[PDB]
């Protein structure tokens, strides 16, 4: 008694839209730091019976009858994530369920403090998260300001974490959790600093490596198990699974955290997990593993490192001057133009990008610099020499929008006028489908 | 630089699991109240290319570029939202990004009372849900007993929602939101009522409707549209969506409730929304508006009905001695025995469904009931008469359940001592699977 006609038939409406998003993102440069391309595989698993399930609970404690295979995947998931990391199960565990990585901070973080506990965090401007207590002078803008007491740390004007801030803020404000790992931050991190300056105030080491995940799998970034508390990451970024996220938690440092962790997640915050996100997960990490993924990592490093010289040698600024790993934030203070007015431009030739803060911004809307990543490129098969032309191509980006604002002026309404029909751009658009359309596309 | 081989063959392991978990869905009679089965056309939504955006933020204020396909998808979404609540664009509006009921609830509680708010909900014992305020002498068990102040109402001896104490309650505590709609709950809801003890008290109405959604959009049941404040839902259960959920809000009767609600969802908890189930749930919207779809909601019903007279007549015991709605709760008082221990029997031969409290009960540990409901089988084409084979099934498994209490005992371990090679639960389990594994199955 339902409809068994494809999604073609049932909902043309619908099916269009999707067909039109795919064709847009095989025609795309993809610079979304954030951003990756799943394989077949973890898109069959999405889409599969195994999230028709209500499975509340942990595997053999579930609040349902005929949860049998359900067990055996998320145990399997639990499994292949503690393998991915390189951790032991005797000394590390992890909770697989939490949705994505916003509800996995609020979770861990919760199960650390409690309501009302102390927490820190890098600034958002900065490179830091919204759940690691972002707030503003009008509005406690991310729950983790408001259900936890937040203070946030900024980096130095050079962009780069300053410990010694970091130290002074914790002896005075005394917090329970320190939040390192990031954003938009193209440094790698002082883990062992940071477990320091926690076992002097006695605080919890919290960990979120989302963005940086793959590197530390497979050891080509600091490995923050070997100090932190509380390790955190979406599975959906530079790892290259489906959306959801991990808490890892150190049983060796915290017994009695694995229960504090697992009561946060269910029934603290979540209901039945979602199964199909946690068979994806599953399938990738066994891809996250091996040898060959391992390549994958490296060579989105080897892409970052050479888009950051390309970029430099066309007298493009860089915070930091250059990155440590898969992302880059250009500053664009030299130009004139802001990373809301370069996103426009980029998005008229298929170049996705994010704008993004700079060290000196001081106002979130009005920013002063876009932010790019390698990893969806890197999937797509670009090497070294195809990072010159992404340069190229972001650097004539960076010309068509002065040039733009030059005519139309500074308001986004105003500049927007000038991007349709304009022969430049129509000749960069073709020049990025071009070449984006040909590339090896999962 | 990926691997696309399909996931038999990049994952055997897990492939297998998962064709293992489709043989016993198949297999299966599925009485969980709270699951379903979605079609081709949802499925192949979940494990669309769509998920690769990121797309922070709502349409058209996307903190990312390339989302302009993304926010004709996100758009379509709520417009069939409110189109299958038979609501106008104009008095009420719609936030289609929570990825769970639970995370939906958190996050509309927040919007309207903040940390430390007051709110009001149905005890679990008495069939609220977990994300209802719900708590224990020993511990704040849900975050919404922690982070709001909650208070919980009972029912009356017979099952019913006692509006007298409601009123009572509400008159001491003074909440600022009353929260009404269940998750195991056989009888309609007084909404009005609810409505008039809000007024009185100045708090919001509340309304969560996740396990009788179709009922309310199909006019079958009372519409909660009419006097609440907030409506919830969750996509997954009757309504057959993907696992998903929606607030609905009131903006003529609160305005600015809009942008509450909104920031709530982001940047409050979510960060990136997960656009595959976005996606799913327009697809499912669209079959919930056409006539047919009300057709198999008046079947779910029409199912409940019978399979509560045919209980019944088999000398079972249900919780308000019937059902208006897609539920029901069986007290196992009379027969001795443990929803725990039905819910084995049941798992041994292949029925799926799940212990319950009753009112009588004092703890959570060794229930007095098992639920079940009808709109899984509906959906796989099981009619009317079909509810008597289901009812025979169930009197059943309450006989084998007597009868191997009997011999082995009390305790749980010793009780599933009994099920492995049981000639009465082979054979049982055996016309189980003859009869679920002919049905039609998505
Ligand atoms: C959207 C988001 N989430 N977490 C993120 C971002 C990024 C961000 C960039 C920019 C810019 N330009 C602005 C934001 C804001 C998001 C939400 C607000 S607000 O809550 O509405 N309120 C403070 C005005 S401001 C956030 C990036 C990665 C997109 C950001 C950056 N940069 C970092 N660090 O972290
Ligand atoms: C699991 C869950 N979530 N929300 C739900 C359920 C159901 C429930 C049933 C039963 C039984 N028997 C037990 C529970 C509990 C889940 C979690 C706890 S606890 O928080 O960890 N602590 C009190 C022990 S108690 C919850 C049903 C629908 C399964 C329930 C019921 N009945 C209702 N009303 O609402
Ligand atoms: C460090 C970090 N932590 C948590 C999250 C939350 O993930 P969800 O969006 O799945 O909630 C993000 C995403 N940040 C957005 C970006 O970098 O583009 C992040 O960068
Ligand atoms: C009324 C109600 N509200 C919210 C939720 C939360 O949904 P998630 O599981 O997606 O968090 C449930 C789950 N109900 C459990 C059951 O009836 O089986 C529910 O019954
Ligand atoms: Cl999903």
């Amino acid at each position: 008694m339902f409809n068994n006609e494809p999604l073609e038939q049932i909902d043309k409406e619908l099916h269009d839209i999707l067909a039109d998003e795919e064709k847009r993102q095989r025609e795309t440069i993809n610079l979304i730091a954030s951003e990756n391309l799943t394989n077949g595989a973890v898109r069959e698993c999405l889409g599969n019976r195994v999230s028709n399930k209500y499975s509340e609970g942990y595997p053999k404690k579930r609040y349902y009858g005929g949860n049998d295979f359900i067990d055996k995947i998320e145990e399997l998931c639990q499994k292949r994530a503690l393998e991915a990391f390189n951790v032991s199960d005797e000394e590390w565990g992890v909770n697989v369920q939490p949705l994505s990585g916003s509800a996995a901070n609020v979770q861990a973080l919760y199960a650390l403090v409690g309501v009302k506990g102390k927490i820190m965090g890098m600034h958002l401007c900065s490179g830091g998260h919204l759940t690691h207590g972002f707030f503003d002078e009008k509005k406690k803008v991310s729950i983790t300001s408001d259900m936890f007491e937040s203070k946030l740390y900024k980096c130095n004007s050079q962009g780069y974490v300053d410990l010694d801030a970091v130290r002074e803020m914790a002896l005075s404000f005394k917090p329970k959790v320190i939040i390192c790992g990031y954003t938009s931050y193209p440094r790698d991190i002082d883990y062992q600093q940071f477990r320091q300056i926690c076992d002097e105030v006695n605080a919890y080491l919290f960990a979120d490596i989302s963005h940086i995940s793959s590197f530390v799998a497979c050891n080509i970034l600091n490995n923050p198990f070997l100090h932190a508390d509380v390790v955190t990451t979406t599975t959906h970024k530079i790892l290259r699974g489906p959306r959801s996220a991990l808490i890892f938690f150190n049983k060796k440092r915290n017994p009695g955290i694995e229960q504090k962790i697992n009561s946060a997640v269910f029934p603290s915050f979540q209901g039945g997990p979602h199964n199909n996100k946690i068979a994806a997960v599953a399938c990738q990490l066994k891809e996250v593993h091996s040898p060959a993924f391992k390549e994958y990592t490296q060579q989105v490093l080897l892409n970052s490192k050479a888009l950051a010289k390309a970029l430099i040698s066309k007298q493009i600024d860089l915070v930091t001057n250059g990155t440590d790993n898969h992302l880059i934030v250009v500053d664009l203070r030299k130009f004139s133009i802001t990373g809301s007015k370069l996103q426009e431009t980029c998005n008229a030739i298929n170049v996705s990008l994010n704008k993004n803060t700079i060290p000196s911004d001081v106002d979130c809307v009005s920013p002063s610099g876009v932010r790019i990543g390698t990893p969806a490129m890197t999937t797509r098969g670009a090497k070294e020499k195809d990072m010159e032309f992404i340069a190229d191509v972001l650097a004539r980006a960076i010309k068509i929008t002065v040039d733009l604002q030059e005519q139309y002026g500074k308001k986004l309404v105003d500049f927007k006028k000038g991007l349709p029909g304009n022969a430049q751009l129509q000749q960069l658009k073709q020049e990025v489908v071009t070449w984006a359309g040909a590339l090896p596309f999962p």
